[PDB]
């Protein structure tokens, strides 16, 4: 609308920061923030989202199961939404591989522990014997 792409100036520093490839040498540019929120819009989903570190984490949710359904596209997304949840909570990542697994195995963490509380709601009767 009358202003797109929200990421300053003094925070564009952070997103430039970080790598495009693994063992590369190219960096995110502002091309990047735009294509992805362009894609929001389409995908259903607000762009006044990735503003807030919190509501990337919504986003990546969603595309998440989706990573096998949609297209390649929809991975382009996946990549570049990671490296900015990463910028947002002050973590700085090493490129679009370290940013998507730091959340990818993030999220595998929780999983375990989301499914940990139902042993406290069990009966816990031990026994043992003895001479
Ligand atoms: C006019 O109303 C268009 C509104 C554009 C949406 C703002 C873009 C979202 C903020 C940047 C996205 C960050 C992705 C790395």
């Amino acid at each position: 609308g009358a202003r797109a792409s929200v990421l300053s100036g003094g925070e564009l520093d952070k997103w430039e920061k970080i790598r495009l490839r693994p063992g590369g040498k190219k960096q995110y540019k502002l091309k990047h923030i735009v294509w992805a929120s362009r894609e929001l819009e389409r995908f259903a989903v607000n762009p006044g989202l990735l503003e807030t570190s919190e509501g990337c984490r919504q986003i990546l949710g969603q595309l998440q199961p989706s990573l096998q359904t949609g297209s390649e596209e929809l991975r382009s997304l996946y990549n570049t939404i990671a490296v900015l949840y990463c910028v947002h909570q002050r973590i700085d990542v090493k490129d679009t591989k370290e940013a998507l697994d730091k959340i990818e195995e993030e999220q595998n963490k929780s999983k375990k522990k989301a499914q940990q509380a139902a042993a406290d709601t069990g009966n816990n009767s031990q026994v043992s014997q003895n001479y």
